[PDB]
């Protein structure tokens, strides 16, 4: 029974973040608990406060009319209960749940450990007959609750795009609505955790251009390899595996390049100087003690232009 | 209380697609969420438009019979949610409801890192007593919403196959529908990640085709053997093991064929050696050399061939 | 209000599989969605053909007495909606739920590999005040979907044994029934993707037979027995770890017994080559060649048929 | 609306285990499935026999009032299906439902592979003005369908504490009562599947008390060294951390003891050998071939009675 | 309908806990089984003793208004049981309900071996129309039931901040309550099962600080590498990665610094001896052998002190 009405019903919206948590970096969704404000003139259930009651009175949702607002990429249903309705004389209804749903956001990971990424949360109003368009009140948006965290993140800011996108689905139009969540990974332990330790054990490795022995320096740059890999798996991420070519992943790629010609220099030294040949042996390391680590910081300047200054 | 007909009743479907995701490579399943739009003529609750009443009447689910529609491959219940229920003048009820489901339709990984899918899903509608027979509206099954992914993956099409499958089903007809949801895998990282990395190590484990000290060649090939093996366990994924025979599983057979023969060959090369034969030991090497990447990249072609090509 | 008959009331049973998924080798439990199909005789509600309504009527599972029928070996609840109940003039009900539940069957992996298993539903029923006795309708049992699969497996034969198990549970009988769903693995890729790997490294392993250097094959032994338990690690399984001894654990079991004795020989023939003895270690280095594939074929086809063959 | 009487009132319980079931070693949890019957005089409901009715009265739990028995040491609620109830001529009740909970008891690993365990399901009932004591009927109380199993476990006996435990809490006596579920590990595999390989690789690490090379004991002793991790990551299992000292925890931890002073003998032997004193370092190498088994031997039956024979 | 007062109406709180739970480090939640009492003056049923019923009156929740009590930091609803309603002859109502929430606090994990955690359990109430502020009565607070527990900790207190937080939240204000569960790891294992493993294989590494054998010294050094790599993957924990710098984590990488520096010191004196500079060489192992366990116990009472005595 919906409110008749004269032209399009403005229903507005509004969501207050009590928690946030459970970004899932893998299934690309992250779990909310918050508010949602809705209210629409209905006349039809206007009241006399003089007459009879008082200032304000308050109904039950089988009682009244109630909007059908959905959200768009939310997995299931949005488990909500109903905290407060409040009608006022002229017939604007004040709606207020709190909900909890798991939003179903897409992240990008092509900067991975300094990424910065914007949860969505969408609110559509599909129409029964009366034209219906979803607005937003920017008093009951102002959704942070102050001490609302993801634990790996800073949070910048919870807005909302005004405009909504008013579709045609089916033969109805629907009004979508954009709620934005703004957040920035934070990435103290990367640096002691994953990259310096990985740079630890690459140097490690290229010590051989030091050394003469091939025993010692295939006991070196292979036993060295198995520690690469050993600690990838020690520090594997739920994100470690993309379908896209993350950053991260071009300099892991890069690594695994620095340890096969590293392989195929004291492959070639050995060759030479096995060869009878010591003097283009021992200068071919000679050149690798600054060739290696200069291609490398190089490539790497190279790289991380390519996907930040870029 | 079902409608009296002259002939079969005919229910028209249709699927919208609002949200894909959540493809299991290891169970074969796949959540959806998308609309679900019936139709079917109940002329015995047509309705007078100009005596009474308006354009179009809607009514609850409870009051009016409706079409109980399962679907097949689902796992449990089709999570719904009644959007509309809208009754036309001659009696053309207009259903809309909004569901989720996770749907179970067969994956087949024997292309598995270039392989496409086509996921299923299937209606069904078993027959009261008038006989029903569904069928599907181009119109209201465009299910595709734009804005849909299923991140690994490129989705190609979702259609849905016209005729249905009318069983017969414990004394009683049944009509069956196809949906199909195409997808193919997008596999870029895959080089880089997975099988560049992997042919690295197989190479450095067969640069003891240039050495002769067993104590090296042995710390050699072996020690890349658990690299292998190691950065498996680092690329370890969810359709690893497979009951049949995959592609990838013939290519990572074969990686392990030649580090038993490389093995076999510097074993060889050493006992030659050591049996004061040099000459044969190290023109076996110097063959080894050669016959060992040709003898990849041929039995490669032959096993990309094999799969793809035939 | 139970039937009041004259003798015990039979209640016909029946079970369609609709979907068959899930199956937990570590939980030992599986999932199904499936039909299940009840009728017994309540001539308190025969009904007059001619006299008024049709040839059969349908009433609401609010109105009837129905026979409550739980699952013994369930999880939780079996998850139920009712599709159709259809009374006959004399009074036989016709009920029809589709059901999803996981079930609670063990499994007898003690052949691991190459296994059969017999999955199980249990049907009983209480009985209120008239005794209760449940048996199968074979039609309404036909219970296999013809495309209904388990992905590693090959399904046999659903069927249900007849003969209920009429118990006597706290003062009251209870009928039991047993349906069997039998399956039996199919294990292609276990040849190559497990077993031929795990035998490649063991040959790698006692390739010392034919060298002398004890650095060479302590890098030799040991570092493949490091493979061996890196590979195993790579293939872990859900079962590989279970309270009985399975078959595939002796060979694994053997596997390890046949790297000591290994490291033995290396020791020993070392020890008699650095005591002046040489003439007796190249010997038993040169027994160990046939010793080692020999024992190991003897004892696998001793393994073999004491677990198969017997 | 209770029942008035004269005294305290004592309802009558009793657990009959149907499914026992995810003893969840970690959480320490465990799954069970089973009935609770219960019984208490209501001569507010004493009925007529002879006047009207039959032998027995069955009532709908919305009609009668029934006491609230909850369980203590479950997560949730006790997810229950009311199977039947039976009023009695004089008022004696007798309630019976089929509930399936996950019940929270605490395990004691500190005998890990040997180990038994009791597992409690407690019961309480709060005074809502009458006093309430629980009691337990021995007859309904034969908790153990036969065919119930923990498949790591032998299952001793399923028996109750008779006496209960009145408290007091929050002004208002509770009765609760002490159900006990007497297990057994049961350890077949662990000895092949767990220690007989963790000492053979640990045999193999002191073979180098029979060598000279330092090259080939550190490549011996450190090598086997990773193979101990690697194995026991193989073997990992759900409890392998815990934060009291386990027995399991003690050998493991003497087997690392063991690897300390193995590279601490030949370290020593190296030293005092390449110190142009060998008559020391081989003496002290003849020592550790006694040595090391027997103090492995001593602490390990100093540790048998220290955990078991104390 | 709110109980119409004179002024701000107080409703008086108090929980419970009967069961502390699934503490998960990851996701920074834990499961709690408690009571939770509300009381209230609402003389609007104030009954009379004497001319009707007796001393105390029970309600059922529809009958009465009740204060929605939600919880702040819960993932999703608070399931909820009610276990009794008591209205005194003033109209002071006694509400009592069992719940099971899992709650979403911080945990602080710089300490992580020995840390203590404070747990929050937040209670609000809006406000309808007269004001509402929660308060707590000590009485039913005692929150503790004596066999309570979480297995990897001490309990030390469960107590609440008697003064609330009263909010203005969406033109309304709101009283929060902080109740506070206050624990302390125990940490007997980590020393055996966690530090003196991972000391030992950094003791043995630097053992090649008494040899010269380019060959062992990395056949040592890099060979225990993996095996922390290795012992660190078999000891891996569920906060082993922190968004911020952990206590564990800065000595775990400085055992990470302790490797490289190794290898630095047998390459530099491998490099001096043979530039025929032995006396330097010697002289820099030498001093190794005190310098590394010294800067190692300086670094670590340093790095202790600057978390723990800071």
């Amino acid at each position: 029974p919906p409110p008749i009405a004269d032209e399009p019903l403005t229903v507005n919206t509004g969501i207050y973040l009590i928690e946030c948590y459970s970004l899932d970096d893998k299934a690309e969704t992250f779990k909310v608990n918050a508010f949602l404000s809705l209210s629409w003139k209905d006349r039809r259930l206007a009241f006399d406060p003089v007459r009879s009651g008082v200032r304000v009175k308050t109904y039950e949702p089988e009682a009244i009319w109630i909007p059908e607002i959905r959200f768009v990429n939310v997995e299931n249903a949005r488990d909500a209960d109903v905290v407060d309705i409040s009608v006022s004389p002229d017939g604007t209804v004040q709606y207020l749940e709190r909900f909890s749903a798991r939003v179903l956001s897409p992240l990008d990971f092509r900067r991975y450990p300094f990424d910065s990424q914007t949860l969505h949360i969408y609110l559509i109003v599909r129409s029964v007959d009366t034209r219906n368009i979803v607005l937003a009140v920017d008093l009951e948006k102002v959704g942070k609750n102050d001490d609302v965290f993801l634990t790996g993140w800073d949070i910048e800011s919870f807005t909302a795009v005004v405009k909504p996108a008013n579709f045609a689905l089916e033969d109805r139009l629907e009004s979508k609505l954009d709620y934005q969540l703004r957040i920035s990974r934070q990435y103290f332990s990367y640096i002691p955790n994953i990259i310096l330790p990985m740079l630890f054990i690459l140097f490690i490795s290229w010590t051989a251009f030091w050394s003469t022995s091939y025993e010692a320096n295939v006991t070196l740059v292979v036993s060295t390899l198995i520690a690469h890999i050993a600690f990838n798996i020690l520090v594997e991420t739920n994100l470690g595996k993309t379908p896209y070519m993350t950053y991260t992943g071009a300099i892991i790629f890069m690594i695994y390049l620095f340890y096969f010609v590293a392989v195929i220099e004291v492959t070639v030294q050995h060759y030479l100087k096995v060869e009878s040949q010591p003097a283009r042996a021992a200068s071919i390391t000679r050149a690798s003690r600054i060739a290696f680590p200069v291609v490398f910081l190089l490539a790497n300047i190279i790289l991380a232009f390519l996907f930040f200054g870029f």
